[PDB]
Protein backbone atom coordinates (compact mmCIF):
# COMPACT_ATOMS: atom_id res chain seq x y z
CA UNK A 1 0.00 0.00 0.00
CA UNK A 2 1.83 3.36 -1.30
CA UNK A 3 0.84 6.91 -2.47
CA UNK A 4 -2.28 7.79 -3.78
CA UNK A 5 -2.87 11.47 -5.49
CA UNK A 6 -5.89 13.36 -5.00
CA UNK A 7 -6.40 16.51 -7.72
CA UNK A 8 -9.32 19.45 -6.94
CA UNK A 9 -9.10 22.63 -8.14
CA UNK A 10 -8.39 24.73 -5.13
CA UNK A 11 -7.65 23.51 -1.60
CA UNK A 12 -8.86 26.57 0.28
CA UNK A 13 -12.68 25.61 -1.40
CA UNK A 14 -13.83 23.73 1.87
CA UNK A 15 -15.59 21.54 0.09
CA UNK A 16 -12.52 20.24 -1.36
CA UNK A 17 -10.46 20.41 1.50
CA UNK A 18 -13.40 18.39 3.30
CA UNK A 19 -13.54 15.96 0.37
CA UNK A 20 -9.81 15.09 0.53
CA UNK A 21 -9.79 14.37 4.10
CA UNK A 22 -12.25 12.01 4.14
CA UNK A 23 -10.79 9.96 1.30
CA UNK A 24 -7.28 10.45 3.19
CA UNK A 25 -8.66 9.19 6.44
CA UNK A 26 -10.05 6.18 4.57
CA UNK A 27 -6.52 5.45 2.63
CA UNK A 28 -4.76 6.29 5.66
CA UNK A 29 -6.45 3.30 7.53
CA UNK A 30 -5.75 1.05 4.58
CA UNK A 31 -1.98 2.00 4.65
CA UNK A 32 -1.90 4.77 1.84
CA UNK A 33 -0.11 7.54 1.96
CA UNK A 34 -2.14 10.18 0.11
CA UNK A 35 -1.16 13.64 -1.35
CA UNK A 36 -3.06 16.67 -2.50
CA UNK A 37 -2.62 19.20 -5.99
CA UNK A 38 -4.71 22.04 -7.11
CA UNK A 39 -5.14 22.67 -10.46
CA UNK A 40 -6.88 26.25 -10.25
CA UNK A 41 -8.32 24.95 -13.29
CA UNK A 42 -5.15 24.72 -15.49
CA UNK A 43 -4.87 21.71 -17.81
CA UNK A 44 -1.10 21.50 -17.97
CA UNK A 45 -1.32 21.10 -14.04
CA UNK A 46 -3.67 18.33 -14.35
CA UNK A 47 -1.13 17.16 -17.07
CA UNK A 48 1.29 17.58 -14.68
CA UNK A 49 -0.30 15.44 -12.18
CA UNK A 50 -1.26 12.69 -14.40
CA UNK A 51 2.46 11.94 -15.26
CA UNK A 52 2.93 11.38 -11.66
CA UNK A 53 0.79 8.23 -12.04
CA UNK A 54 2.25 7.26 -16.05
CA UNK A 55 6.21 7.60 -14.26
CA UNK A 56 4.81 5.64 -11.30
CA UNK A 57 5.38 7.59 -8.68
CA UNK A 58 1.84 6.93 -7.73
CA UNK A 59 0.14 4.26 -7.48
CA UNK A 60 -3.48 5.77 -8.44
CA UNK A 61 -5.29 8.87 -8.53
CA UNK A 62 -8.72 10.26 -7.53
CA UNK A 63 -9.71 13.32 -9.78
CA UNK A 64 -12.40 15.76 -7.99
CA UNK A 65 -11.92 18.41 -10.82
CA UNK A 66 -11.35 17.55 -14.79
CA UNK A 67 -10.27 20.04 -16.98
CA UNK A 68 -9.40 17.86 -20.32
CA UNK A 69 -11.43 14.69 -20.32
CA UNK A 70 -9.76 13.14 -23.24
CA UNK A 71 -6.39 13.52 -21.51
CA UNK A 72 -7.79 12.07 -18.39
CA UNK A 73 -9.35 8.95 -20.74
CA UNK A 74 -5.81 7.78 -22.06
CA UNK A 75 -4.18 8.01 -18.65
CA UNK A 76 -7.14 5.57 -17.39
CA UNK A 77 -6.84 3.09 -20.28
CA UNK A 78 -3.01 2.62 -19.94
CA UNK A 79 -3.54 2.54 -16.12
CA UNK A 80 -6.93 0.19 -15.77
CA UNK A 81 -8.41 0.47 -12.33
CA UNK A 82 -5.69 3.51 -11.12
CA UNK A 83 -7.92 6.00 -12.25
CA UNK A 84 -10.90 7.34 -9.96
CA UNK A 85 -13.05 10.60 -11.01
CA UNK A 86 -15.47 11.85 -8.71
CA UNK A 87 -18.16 14.45 -8.79
CA UNK A 88 -16.94 15.76 -11.83
CA UNK A 89 -19.68 15.97 -14.05
CA UNK A 90 -18.37 13.39 -16.79
CA UNK A 91 -18.25 10.11 -17.23
CA UNK A 92 -14.31 9.41 -18.47
CA UNK A 93 -13.97 6.17 -20.25
CA UNK A 94 -11.57 4.01 -18.77
CA UNK A 95 -11.88 5.39 -14.96
CA UNK A 96 -14.58 4.52 -12.85
CA UNK A 97 -16.50 7.71 -12.87
CA UNK A 98 -18.99 8.95 -9.88
CA UNK A 99 -21.36 11.55 -11.08
CA UNK A 100 -24.11 13.01 -8.79
CA UNK A 101 -27.21 14.50 -9.85
CA UNK A 102 -26.70 18.44 -9.71
CA UNK A 103 -28.71 19.01 -12.58
CA UNK A 104 -31.42 17.73 -10.43
CA UNK A 105 -30.69 18.94 -7.28
CA UNK A 106 -30.21 22.42 -8.95
CA UNK A 107 -34.13 22.56 -10.19
CA UNK A 108 -35.22 21.16 -7.17
CA UNK A 109 -33.33 23.96 -4.96
CA UNK A 110 -34.79 26.83 -7.98
CA UNK A 111 -38.41 25.49 -7.60
CA UNK A 112 -37.62 25.90 -3.90
CA UNK A 113 -37.34 29.36 -4.58
CA UNK A 114 -39.51 30.56 -6.73
CA UNK A 115 -42.26 28.97 -4.16
CA UNK A 116 -41.31 31.22 -2.07
CA UNK A 117 -42.58 33.68 -4.19
CA UNK A 118 -38.87 34.99 -5.69
CA UNK A 119 -39.35 35.98 -9.56
CA UNK A 120 -35.90 38.31 -10.36
CA UNK A 121 -33.19 35.94 -9.81
CA UNK A 122 -29.35 36.33 -10.12
CA UNK A 123 -27.82 33.04 -10.78
CA UNK A 124 -23.27 33.34 -9.87
CA UNK A 125 -21.19 30.76 -11.62
CA UNK A 126 -17.89 29.62 -10.55
CA UNK A 127 -17.08 28.98 -15.02
CA UNK A 128 -17.49 31.69 -17.83
CA UNK A 129 -21.02 30.98 -18.45
CA UNK A 130 -21.19 31.94 -22.19
CA UNK A 131 -18.63 29.06 -22.68
CA UNK A 132 -18.13 25.28 -21.63
CA UNK A 133 -17.41 25.50 -17.79
CA UNK A 134 -17.20 23.66 -14.34
CA UNK A 135 -20.93 23.61 -13.62
CA UNK A 136 -22.23 23.69 -16.87
CA UNK A 137 -25.29 20.96 -15.65
CA UNK A 138 -26.39 23.54 -12.87
CA UNK A 139 -26.35 26.03 -15.48
CA UNK A 140 -27.90 24.19 -18.04
CA UNK A 141 -30.57 23.59 -14.95
CA UNK A 142 -31.05 27.34 -14.26
CA UNK A 143 -31.35 28.27 -18.03
CA UNK A 144 -34.57 25.34 -18.21
CA UNK A 145 -36.07 26.83 -15.08
CA UNK A 146 -36.23 30.36 -15.99
CA UNK A 147 -37.19 28.74 -19.21
CA UNK A 148 -40.12 26.65 -17.77
CA UNK A 149 -41.60 29.38 -15.38
CA UNK A 150 -41.57 31.71 -18.43
CA UNK A 151 -39.34 34.22 -16.73
CA UNK A 152 -36.78 36.54 -18.73
CA UNK A 153 -33.23 36.36 -18.32
CA UNK A 154 -31.61 39.37 -16.96
CA UNK A 155 -28.06 39.71 -18.32
CA UNK A 156 -26.91 42.25 -15.77
CA UNK A 157 -27.95 39.55 -13.02
CA UNK A 158 -25.52 36.81 -14.17
CA UNK A 159 -21.96 36.54 -12.74
CA UNK A 160 -19.68 34.40 -13.85
CA UNK A 161 -16.39 32.90 -12.71
CA UNK A 162 -16.97 33.93 -9.16
CA UNK A 163 -14.98 31.83 -6.70
CA UNK A 164 -14.16 33.22 -3.50
CA UNK A 165 -16.04 35.34 -0.09
CA UNK A 166 -14.22 38.45 -1.58
CA UNK A 167 -15.71 38.17 -5.01
CA UNK A 168 -19.02 37.01 -3.61
CA UNK A 169 -18.24 40.22 -1.21
CA UNK A 170 -18.18 42.42 -4.71
CA UNK A 171 -21.16 40.86 -6.02
CA UNK A 172 -23.24 41.37 -3.12
CA UNK A 173 -21.93 44.99 -3.41
CA UNK A 174 -23.23 45.55 -6.60
CA UNK A 175 -26.30 43.78 -5.96
CA UNK A 176 -27.14 45.63 -3.23
CA UNK A 177 -26.15 49.27 -4.84
CA UNK A 178 -29.46 48.04 -6.85
CA UNK A 179 -32.60 50.22 -6.73
CA UNK A 180 -35.59 47.70 -5.58
CA UNK A 181 -37.22 47.39 -8.66
CA UNK A 182 -34.21 46.26 -10.25
CA UNK A 183 -32.81 43.90 -7.36
CA UNK A 184 -32.88 40.47 -7.39
CA UNK A 185 -35.17 38.54 -5.31
CA UNK A 186 -32.92 36.04 -4.87
CA UNK A 187 -29.06 34.30 -5.91
CA UNK A 188 -28.29 31.40 -6.40
CA UNK A 189 -24.60 31.36 -5.36
CA UNK A 190 -23.26 28.16 -6.22
CA UNK A 191 -21.30 28.17 -3.72
CA UNK A 192 -21.25 28.74 -0.09
CA UNK A 193 -17.87 30.63 0.12
CA UNK A 194 -19.52 32.85 -2.31
CA UNK A 195 -22.76 33.03 -0.36
CA UNK A 196 -21.38 33.75 2.81
CA UNK A 197 -19.38 37.11 0.77
CA UNK A 198 -22.88 38.12 -0.70
CA UNK A 199 -24.85 38.34 2.37
CA UNK A 200 -22.50 39.98 4.57
CA UNK A 201 -22.50 43.11 1.54
CA UNK A 202 -25.69 42.76 1.74
CA UNK A 203 -26.10 43.44 5.50
CA UNK A 204 -23.49 46.12 5.45
CA UNK A 205 -26.09 47.75 2.92
CA UNK A 206 -28.93 47.21 5.42
CA UNK A 207 -30.91 44.87 2.46
CA UNK A 208 -32.16 42.27 4.36
CA UNK A 209 -31.78 38.66 3.87
CA UNK A 210 -33.92 36.79 3.38
CA UNK A 211 -36.81 39.59 2.72
CA UNK A 212 -35.16 41.56 0.40
CA UNK A 213 -32.73 38.88 -0.92
CA UNK A 214 -32.42 35.28 -0.37
CA UNK A 215 -29.82 33.72 -0.76
CA UNK A 216 -29.10 30.17 -1.72
CA UNK A 217 -25.48 28.34 -1.43
CA UNK A 218 -24.32 25.14 -2.50
CA UNK A 219 -22.40 22.39 -1.05
CA UNK A 220 -23.17 23.24 3.03
CA UNK A 221 -19.80 23.86 3.76
CA UNK A 222 -18.60 22.93 7.25
CA UNK A 223 -19.09 26.79 8.27
CA UNK A 224 -22.81 26.85 7.06
CA UNK A 225 -25.00 26.33 9.71
CA UNK A 226 -22.45 29.03 11.85
CA UNK A 227 -23.06 31.74 8.97
CA UNK A 228 -23.87 35.19 10.35
CA UNK A 229 -27.18 34.31 8.22
CA UNK A 230 -27.09 30.13 8.77
CA UNK A 231 -26.81 29.13 4.58
CA UNK A 232 -29.76 27.71 2.49
CA UNK A 233 -27.66 25.58 0.73
CA UNK A 234 -27.73 21.99 -1.08
CA UNK A 235 -25.84 19.62 1.15
CA UNK A 236 -23.64 17.39 -0.90
CA UNK A 237 -22.40 13.99 0.27
CA UNK A 238 -19.39 14.43 1.29
CA UNK A 239 -18.62 11.38 3.51
CA UNK A 240 -20.40 9.11 1.48
CA UNK A 241 -18.91 10.11 -2.37
CA UNK A 242 -15.38 9.92 -0.41
CA UNK A 243 -15.89 6.80 0.87
CA UNK A 244 -17.42 5.21 -2.62
CA UNK A 245 -14.55 6.76 -4.26
CA UNK A 246 -12.02 5.11 -1.96
CA UNK A 247 -13.75 1.97 -3.05
CA UNK A 248 -13.67 2.16 -6.55
CA UNK A 249 -10.16 2.85 -6.55
CA UNK A 250 -9.01 0.15 -3.73
CA UNK A 251 -11.09 -2.69 -5.80
CA UNK A 252 -9.07 -1.22 -8.82
CA UNK A 253 -6.34 -1.69 -6.86
CA UNK A 254 -7.08 -5.29 -6.05
CA UNK A 255 -6.87 -4.41 -2.30
CA UNK A 256 -10.92 -4.90 -1.96
CA UNK A 257 -13.32 -7.25 -2.91
CA UNK A 258 -16.00 -6.54 -4.89
CA UNK A 259 -19.64 -5.19 -2.88
CA UNK A 260 -25.43 9.08 -3.49
CA UNK A 261 -28.04 12.02 -2.80
CA UNK A 262 -27.92 15.61 -2.67
CA UNK A 263 -30.44 17.00 -0.75
CA UNK A 264 -31.84 20.54 0.07
CA UNK A 265 -30.59 22.15 3.76
CA UNK A 266 -33.04 24.62 4.58
CA UNK A 267 -31.90 27.27 7.00
CA UNK A 268 -32.44 31.20 7.04
CA UNK A 269 -30.56 32.90 3.76
CA UNK A 270 -33.29 31.49 1.98
CA UNK B 1 12.11 22.66 -10.86
CA UNK B 2 10.61 19.48 -9.81
CA UNK B 3 8.41 18.34 -6.91
CA UNK B 4 7.80 20.03 -3.15
CA UNK B 5 6.12 18.67 -0.39
CA UNK B 6 4.10 20.61 2.46
CA UNK B 7 3.47 18.79 5.51
CA UNK B 8 0.64 19.86 7.71
CA UNK B 9 -1.48 18.36 10.62
CA UNK B 10 -5.05 18.92 8.82
CA UNK B 11 -6.13 20.15 5.42
CA UNK B 12 -9.68 20.83 6.98
CA UNK B 13 -7.93 23.43 9.35
CA UNK B 14 -8.33 26.94 7.21
CA UNK B 15 -5.00 28.12 8.57
CA UNK B 16 -3.22 25.28 6.70
CA UNK B 17 -4.91 25.86 3.52
CA UNK B 18 -4.34 28.97 3.21
CA UNK B 19 -0.50 28.58 4.18
CA UNK B 20 -0.58 25.91 1.67
CA UNK B 21 -2.61 27.39 -1.04
CA UNK B 22 -0.02 30.63 -0.72
CA UNK B 23 3.49 28.72 -0.53
CA UNK B 24 2.08 26.84 -3.82
CA UNK B 25 0.55 29.69 -5.89
CA UNK B 26 4.57 31.02 -5.61
CA UNK B 27 6.45 27.57 -6.46
CA UNK B 28 3.82 27.21 -9.09
CA UNK B 29 5.23 30.44 -10.47
CA UNK B 30 8.46 29.10 -10.42
CA UNK B 31 7.67 26.09 -12.05
CA UNK B 32 7.10 23.56 -8.97
CA UNK B 33 4.41 20.97 -8.59
CA UNK B 34 3.37 21.24 -5.15
CA UNK B 35 1.54 18.37 -3.00
CA UNK B 36 -0.11 18.43 0.49
CA UNK B 37 -0.07 15.69 2.89
CA UNK B 38 -1.81 15.57 6.53
CA UNK B 39 -0.16 14.27 9.60
CA UNK B 40 -3.15 14.30 12.10
CA UNK B 41 -0.04 14.69 14.76
CA UNK B 42 0.92 11.10 13.87
CA UNK B 43 4.63 11.11 13.83
CA UNK B 44 4.26 8.01 11.56
CA UNK B 45 3.09 10.36 9.00
CA UNK B 46 6.02 12.64 9.20
CA UNK B 47 8.48 9.82 9.26
CA UNK B 48 6.88 8.73 6.08
CA UNK B 49 6.71 11.95 4.59
CA UNK B 50 10.18 12.20 5.16
CA UNK B 51 11.10 9.28 3.17
CA UNK B 52 9.62 10.78 0.06
CA UNK B 53 12.55 13.68 -0.06
CA UNK B 54 14.99 10.51 1.49
CA UNK B 55 14.58 8.54 -1.81
CA UNK B 56 14.59 11.69 -3.74
CA UNK B 57 10.99 11.49 -4.85
CA UNK B 58 10.74 15.33 -3.86
CA UNK B 59 13.27 17.76 -4.78
CA UNK B 60 12.30 20.37 -0.97
CA UNK B 61 9.89 20.10 1.54
CA UNK B 62 8.11 22.70 3.88
CA UNK B 63 6.65 21.40 7.27
CA UNK B 64 4.62 23.92 9.20
CA UNK B 65 3.86 21.20 11.42
CA UNK B 66 6.60 18.74 13.49
CA UNK B 67 6.65 15.77 15.58
CA UNK B 68 9.82 14.40 16.08
CA UNK B 69 11.98 17.34 15.79
CA UNK B 70 15.03 15.35 16.15
CA UNK B 71 13.99 13.22 12.94
CA UNK B 72 13.71 16.06 10.94
CA UNK B 73 16.73 17.56 12.45
CA UNK B 74 18.69 14.13 11.00
CA UNK B 75 16.93 14.42 7.68
CA UNK B 76 17.53 17.84 7.37
CA UNK B 77 21.52 17.27 7.96
CA UNK B 78 21.34 14.81 5.31
CA UNK B 79 19.73 17.47 2.43
CA UNK B 80 21.04 20.53 3.19
CA UNK B 81 18.86 23.26 1.62
CA UNK B 82 16.08 20.81 1.08
CA UNK B 83 13.72 21.18 4.49
CA UNK B 84 12.41 24.31 5.71
CA UNK B 85 9.98 24.56 8.56
CA UNK B 86 7.71 27.55 9.13
CA UNK B 87 5.56 28.30 12.32
CA UNK B 88 5.91 25.28 14.10
CA UNK B 89 7.33 26.76 17.61
CA UNK B 90 10.68 24.92 16.59
CA UNK B 91 13.82 25.34 15.41
CA UNK B 92 15.43 22.38 13.51
CA UNK B 93 19.25 22.73 12.92
CA UNK B 94 20.18 21.88 9.72
CA UNK B 95 16.99 23.69 8.65
CA UNK B 96 15.81 27.31 7.72
CA UNK B 97 13.67 27.82 10.41
CA UNK B 98 10.87 30.10 10.92
CA UNK B 99 9.37 30.95 14.22
CA UNK B 100 6.64 33.73 14.89
CA UNK B 101 6.11 35.14 18.70
CA UNK B 102 3.23 33.43 19.08
CA UNK B 103 4.05 33.49 23.40
CA UNK B 104 3.79 37.54 22.42
CA UNK B 105 0.89 37.04 20.57
CA UNK B 106 -0.96 35.03 23.39
CA UNK B 107 0.09 37.38 26.35
CA UNK B 108 -0.76 40.48 24.32
CA UNK B 109 -4.34 39.01 23.41
CA UNK B 110 -5.02 37.84 27.69
CA UNK B 111 -3.47 41.77 28.33
CA UNK B 112 -6.40 43.14 26.21
CA UNK B 113 -8.81 40.26 27.59
CA UNK B 114 -8.13 41.34 31.19
CA UNK B 115 -8.05 45.18 30.23
CA UNK B 116 -11.64 44.66 28.95
CA UNK B 117 -12.69 43.47 32.97
CA UNK B 118 -12.22 40.11 32.53
CA UNK B 119 -11.13 37.85 35.69
CA UNK B 120 -12.58 34.38 35.11
CA UNK B 121 -10.81 32.38 31.87
CA UNK B 122 -11.64 29.60 30.29
CA UNK B 123 -8.00 28.26 28.05
CA UNK B 124 -8.57 25.70 25.28
CA UNK B 125 -5.71 24.31 23.51
CA UNK B 126 -5.20 21.57 21.05
CA UNK B 127 -2.58 19.84 22.56
CA UNK B 128 -2.79 17.80 26.03
CA UNK B 129 -2.02 20.73 28.36
CA UNK B 130 -0.53 18.66 31.08
CA UNK B 131 2.72 17.30 27.95
CA UNK B 132 4.43 18.63 25.37
CA UNK B 133 1.72 19.53 22.94
CA UNK B 134 1.79 21.98 19.82
CA UNK B 135 1.11 25.57 21.17
CA UNK B 136 2.94 25.15 24.39
CA UNK B 137 4.45 28.66 24.14
CA UNK B 138 0.72 29.59 23.99
CA UNK B 139 -0.19 27.46 27.00
CA UNK B 140 3.11 29.14 28.70
CA UNK B 141 1.94 32.30 27.89
CA UNK B 142 -1.68 31.37 29.71
CA UNK B 143 -0.17 30.55 32.69
CA UNK B 144 2.55 33.15 33.31
CA UNK B 145 -0.82 35.60 32.57
CA UNK B 146 -2.41 34.44 34.85
CA UNK B 147 0.61 33.98 37.41
CA UNK B 148 1.17 38.01 36.92
CA UNK B 149 -2.43 38.97 37.50
CA UNK B 150 -2.51 36.49 40.85
CA UNK B 151 -5.61 34.67 39.02
CA UNK B 152 -6.11 31.09 40.07
CA UNK B 153 -6.41 28.94 37.19
CA UNK B 154 -9.85 26.70 37.26
CA UNK B 155 -8.92 23.57 36.08
CA UNK B 156 -12.73 22.91 35.30
CA UNK B 157 -12.27 25.78 32.21
CA UNK B 158 -9.21 24.15 30.87
CA UNK B 159 -10.34 22.09 27.32
CA UNK B 160 -7.42 20.26 25.88
CA UNK B 161 -7.44 18.26 22.31
CA UNK B 162 -9.80 20.76 20.74
CA UNK B 163 -9.77 21.22 17.02
CA UNK B 164 -12.39 21.56 15.27
CA UNK B 165 -15.95 23.86 15.56
CA UNK B 166 -17.55 20.43 16.34
CA UNK B 167 -15.31 20.13 19.54
CA UNK B 168 -16.38 23.65 20.29
CA UNK B 169 -19.71 23.67 20.04
CA UNK B 170 -19.36 21.04 23.05
CA UNK B 171 -17.41 23.27 24.90
CA UNK B 172 -19.73 26.05 24.48
CA UNK B 173 -22.64 23.90 25.31
CA UNK B 174 -21.12 22.84 28.76
CA UNK B 175 -19.76 26.64 29.04
CA UNK B 176 -23.01 27.92 28.65
CA UNK B 177 -24.74 24.97 31.18
CA UNK B 178 -22.62 26.95 33.74
CA UNK B 179 -23.93 29.18 36.52
CA UNK B 180 -23.41 32.71 36.21
CA UNK B 181 -20.86 32.38 39.44
CA UNK B 182 -18.69 30.00 37.71
CA UNK B 183 -18.97 30.48 33.87
CA UNK B 184 -16.05 32.21 32.48
CA UNK B 185 -15.82 35.65 31.50
CA UNK B 186 -13.31 34.92 28.32
CA UNK B 187 -12.41 32.12 26.39
CA UNK B 188 -9.45 31.81 24.79
CA UNK B 189 -9.94 29.63 22.21
CA UNK B 190 -6.53 29.34 20.54
CA UNK B 191 -8.39 29.09 16.79
CA UNK B 192 -10.98 30.72 14.64
CA UNK B 193 -12.30 27.03 14.30
CA UNK B 194 -13.65 26.52 17.42
CA UNK B 195 -14.38 29.81 18.43
CA UNK B 196 -16.95 29.69 15.50
CA UNK B 197 -18.31 26.70 17.34
CA UNK B 198 -18.18 27.86 21.09
CA UNK B 199 -20.20 31.07 20.09
CA UNK B 200 -22.95 28.93 18.14
CA UNK B 201 -23.61 27.08 21.20
CA UNK B 202 -23.54 30.29 23.73
CA UNK B 203 -25.65 32.16 21.16
CA UNK B 204 -28.15 29.09 21.56
CA UNK B 205 -28.31 29.17 25.06
CA UNK B 206 -28.96 32.74 24.88
CA UNK B 207 -25.98 33.56 26.19
CA UNK B 208 -24.79 37.14 25.51
CA UNK B 209 -21.02 37.27 23.08
CA UNK B 210 -18.91 39.18 24.72
CA UNK B 211 -21.55 40.70 27.51
CA UNK B 212 -21.36 37.38 28.95
CA UNK B 213 -18.76 35.43 27.65
CA UNK B 214 -16.17 36.96 25.72
CA UNK B 215 -14.61 34.63 22.82
CA UNK B 216 -10.88 35.15 21.24
CA UNK B 217 -10.39 33.30 18.21
CA UNK B 218 -6.99 32.90 16.87
CA UNK B 219 -5.67 33.06 13.11
CA UNK B 220 -7.64 35.29 11.14
CA UNK B 221 -9.18 32.53 9.16
CA UNK B 222 -11.13 33.22 6.26
CA UNK B 223 -14.18 33.28 7.41
CA UNK B 224 -13.94 35.15 11.37
CA UNK B 225 -14.97 38.80 9.72
CA UNK B 226 -18.55 36.75 8.37
CA UNK B 227 -18.65 35.05 11.78
CA UNK B 228 -22.06 35.56 12.97
CA UNK B 229 -20.07 37.24 15.91
CA UNK B 230 -16.56 38.48 13.58
CA UNK B 231 -13.94 37.31 15.56
CA UNK B 232 -11.87 39.12 17.90
CA UNK B 233 -8.84 37.10 17.30
CA UNK B 234 -4.51 36.72 16.86
CA UNK B 235 -4.03 37.75 12.90
CA UNK B 236 -1.35 35.37 11.68
CA UNK B 237 0.19 36.69 8.50
CA UNK B 238 -0.10 33.74 6.29
CA UNK B 239 0.83 34.91 2.92
CA UNK B 240 4.18 36.26 4.29
CA UNK B 241 5.18 33.77 6.37
CA UNK B 242 4.29 31.71 3.02
CA UNK B 243 6.40 34.22 1.00
CA UNK B 244 8.91 33.54 3.85
CA UNK B 245 9.45 30.32 3.60
CA UNK B 246 9.45 29.72 -0.31
CA UNK B 247 11.84 32.26 -0.45
CA UNK B 248 14.40 30.02 2.11
CA UNK B 249 13.66 26.51 0.31
CA UNK B 250 14.08 28.13 -3.42
CA UNK B 251 17.60 29.74 -1.81
CA UNK B 252 18.37 26.18 -0.67
CA UNK B 253 17.73 24.77 -3.97
CA UNK B 254 19.59 27.35 -5.67
CA UNK B 255 16.68 28.94 -7.68
CA UNK B 256 17.30 32.05 -5.83
CA UNK B 257 19.30 34.89 -4.86
CA UNK B 258 19.73 35.84 -0.98
CA UNK B 259 17.84 39.04 -0.05
CA UNK B 260 6.66 38.39 10.48
CA UNK B 261 4.48 40.00 12.78
CA UNK B 262 1.12 38.58 14.62
CA UNK B 263 -1.23 41.44 14.99
CA UNK B 264 -4.52 41.36 17.34
CA UNK B 265 -7.24 41.69 15.16
CA UNK B 266 -10.77 43.34 17.05
CA UNK B 267 -14.05 42.67 16.16
CA UNK B 268 -17.14 42.01 18.04
CA UNK B 269 -16.70 38.60 19.59
CA UNK B 270 -13.78 40.16 22.70
O1 LIG C 1 -17.65 24.77 -3.91
C1 LIG C 1 -18.31 25.10 -5.15
C2 LIG C 1 -18.12 24.00 -6.17
O2 LIG C 1 -16.67 23.90 -6.34
C3 LIG C 1 -16.31 22.94 -7.26
O3 LIG C 1 -16.71 23.35 -8.57
C4 LIG C 1 -16.89 21.57 -7.01
O4 LIG C 1 -16.53 20.66 -8.10
C5 LIG C 1 -18.43 21.67 -6.91
O5 LIG C 1 -18.94 20.39 -6.57
C6 LIG C 1 -18.74 22.66 -5.79
O6 LIG C 1 -20.15 22.87 -5.72
O1 LIG D 1 -5.59 26.80 13.67
C1 LIG D 1 -5.13 26.63 15.02
C2 LIG D 1 -3.64 26.35 15.05
O2 LIG D 1 -3.47 25.13 14.27
C3 LIG D 1 -2.16 24.73 14.20
O3 LIG D 1 -1.72 24.28 15.48
C4 LIG D 1 -1.19 25.78 13.71
O4 LIG D 1 0.18 25.27 13.77
C5 LIG D 1 -1.32 27.03 14.60
O5 LIG D 1 -0.48 28.05 14.06
C6 LIG D 1 -2.77 27.49 14.53
O6 LIG D 1 -2.97 28.60 15.40
NA1 LIG E 1 -38.76 39.27 -1.03
NA1 LIG F 1 -18.83 40.38 31.11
Amino acid sequence: TGNIGVLVSRVTNPFFAGLFDAIERELHAHGYQVMITQTYDDPEAEERFLKQLKSRELDGVILASVEAPDRVMAVAKAFPGRVVVVNADVQIPGATSLVLPHYQATRDALDYLFNQGHRRFAYVSGGTISGAHHGQSRTQAFLDFMQAHQLLVAQDLLFGQIHTAKEGQAVGKQLASLAPNVRPDAVFTNSDEVAVGVIDSLLAADVKVPDDIAVMGYDDQPFAPFAKIPLTTVHQPVASMAAAATHELLKGLGRQVAQLHLSLKIRQSA
